């Protein structure tokens, strides 16, 4: 049954995977039927038998271990081999030299890299497929495919949902990707952010055009929290505040602990891309509702599923 | 026949491995008698079908280049997969959030972290089994696991032994973990060290009860030499002594080079869990008792056997 | 069919790879024909089982990404496992130590180190194979391989060449190992650098010796380009020189781009082992002549046929 799914077409195939904004509905429904019978597959064979004459590449110019051991493991529980690239403290080659040389070892390569143009880079130079693992955090196509799946395995569908984001709305980029994603479907969606940490005036946009703004706020209100099907948390930096007082005033009014849960719904998903700082305390890691680590296993299946359409 | 013995029950099977204090003599027979068999397999085939669908993480928050290479080719030549991750320099994520995040990838983890709590923060939060590969020094299971191995299969037996233990065994804690495993079996110990770094009251009186203790030195003598099976051998560090003078001094008597091997039998094995300073000097290394290198193979065997019955 | 030329008998069996001059023209022959099937073999197949139950260590106590990163793929794609050692900032354990160690977990190592004197260490201690990844940059013998497949593959014959070495050819040890390489050819070579970094009388001699030196020239002529077959680059480093002036003055008389490359001819390799700064501009990175990408693909090839054979 995989295999006929990976026979069907696809917009990943032998692709670049730099943007939300290149994939359609079809394209994602696609993939997360693909990422339920990876699960399945692995559930039963732990290393399946997809990719086994296919070697990833994984260039982390700045670490994300929770990104690029999910590749990794993704790639070889699909049989494939893996050649993580070992993170320079360094002034050294151009990006595009690099990309080119690791190309004549692999097939295709997941790129993390702080400039935002390094996407174009790739595309001007490699001759291998590219997945964007961030960058420089403008996009990260996967966590935003990984987001979206998680949402609909936790909840079971996607009409009718109330999803919340509190924090940096601004920075959170993982958001702004996410809101684009869920443009398809009938969603309802609360903002809760600082006035100055608010969306940028396009994504909001975006929300308006859908019909999907429901409410702006400042505070995280009994309210807001009530009607929360997803609670979508981004971390607050106190880089974003020039005073340390408001800094600190935002994070106690966001922390989501036993406090601010017992105003949600029993049902309510808290999920969070990581890193967390104190924002999620760690006192609701054991409820059922804190889905922030089923988000990682999710994106295990999420990436290997990708990862099949791409070199396959 | 492998199959046989990996069949039979088994306190390591899906558990944490993170005490010596966890498992029994029985426990350790077996996995020895493993660890036998994963030699004469890798002799034949090199890399075995046995942890064929499975994925072992290696998290080493500080280096430790033999053990983490020891761990990773024992999964990959039991025909595991590995994802070790990078060390990095770093204020990075909480141990728990990295170990909830891997576990979603691999189904067993090797740690390394200088806190030794650690081992406490794996049993609350992680949900596949950890194997401790040091705990801030504290414990290394599986190095007095391969301590022991060594001794047995370099003598042949494990009665009527005297074990010399030399150096720093207040500091040097896999004698520690080894006197503990050496409970069941006949040996005498002798201990050669100076006065300040003595074993702990606790360690030494485990001796006594066991009515192993059979001398105590500051001076390493021709006649403890001339009856020691096993010389094993600790690293004396310069921090352990306020003085310069008094940690050359201590140096120069322990220092183990052929001037010390005269005395020693023609069969004493030399061991050193490494890394060494001037400890054992490198003319001996060509010498038949210098064990501490056979002493790694020893080591991958057990730590394939080791890997065999926590996984499969 | 590379069953039987992997059959045949090889120099490398078994062997340290340390140095070109261990090697006969025969040795290299058979090198290049295995080289030239591993690439059929992945184009089918992608990971071949050639050297399925081995495992290869990479020891690189500095980073060389397209050293380290080609040996890992080569060895994977002939079906062997690879564990990378991660390389420290660090001082730390005895090479030889660390040698031995790694010798317990792996069959071969690929060892790349500041000391040119680590290859006697290895050879002294090391008891599997060693492959030298580079010596303090006196020596770096797959290099020399693949630079002269390279040549092989992109004019078709070695007879009737004439080869231009550009740049720093005192400092660029990879122009002398492939002057030994080429003795046994009739080709006839164009140095050009500066008077300072002109060739060993060595290895002048060497070229001399065989009838082969053509012209020593301080320019980059039209007229030497228009008789060379390949444009063999080196990196001018600043240090080179005690004056900025003259770096820059030499780095703009070498530097290849469209201005340069109108003179050579339309069939002119250009070659560079990498990493460049500016003596190759990207400007003609899509030139049909520049081969330095398709130089790092020649080297997975060449590395696949040599770890076979080193191995097997």
């Amino acid at each position: 049954p995989l295999q006929e799914m990976l026979a069907a077409p696809s917009s990943f195939k032998k692709s670049h995977v730099l943007s939300v904004t290149q994939f359609t509905r079809a394209d994602l429904h696609l993939l997360f039927q693909i990422a339920q019978e990876m699960r399945l597959g692995v559930q039963r064979e732990g290393v399946l038998d997809i990719l086994r004459g296919k070697v990833l590449c994984t260039l982390f110019y700045e670490p994300s271990t929770r990104t690029s051991a999910s590749f990794d493991a993704a790639m070889q529980r699909l049989g494939g081999r893996t050649i993580p690239i070992q993170t320079s403290t360094s002034k050294g080659e151009t990006l595009q030299d690099t990309l080119r040389t690791l190309a004549c070892y692999s097939d295709a390569i997941v790129l993390r890299h702080p400039d935002e143009k390094c996407v174009d880079v790739a595309k001007k130079y490699c001759p291998v497929p590219v997945i964007n693992g961030g960058n420089g955090s403008k996009e990260h196509p996967t966590q935003a495919f990984l987001d979206l799946f998680t949402i609909r395995e936790e909840l079971g569908t996607m009409q009718g949902l109330t999803i919340t984001f509190v924090g940096d709305l601004l920075y959170g980029r993982p958001v702004h990707s996410l809101v684009y994603l869920l443009r398809h479907y009938q969603v309802k969606v609360q903002l809760v952010s600082p006035k100055a940490l608010r969306l940028p005036p396009a994504v909001r946009q975006q929300l308006v055009d859908a019909g999907q703004l429901l409410c702006e706020s400042e505070a995280l209100t009994p309210e807001i929290l009530g009607r929360t099907d997803v609670l979508y948390c981004t971390r607050v930096q106190k880089e974003r505040f020039p005073s340390l007082a408001e800094f600190e005033a935002v994070k106690d009014s966001y922390r989501i602990d036993y406090s601010t849960l017992k105003y949600a719904k029993p049902t309510t998903v808290v999920m969070h891309p990581l890193p967390r700082n104190e924002e999620v305390a760690e006192e609701v890691d054991f409820d059922q509702r804190a889905a922030y680590f089923r988000q990682m296993c999710y994106g295990l299946y999420c990436r290997m599923a990708l990862l099949a359409l791409v070199m396959s």
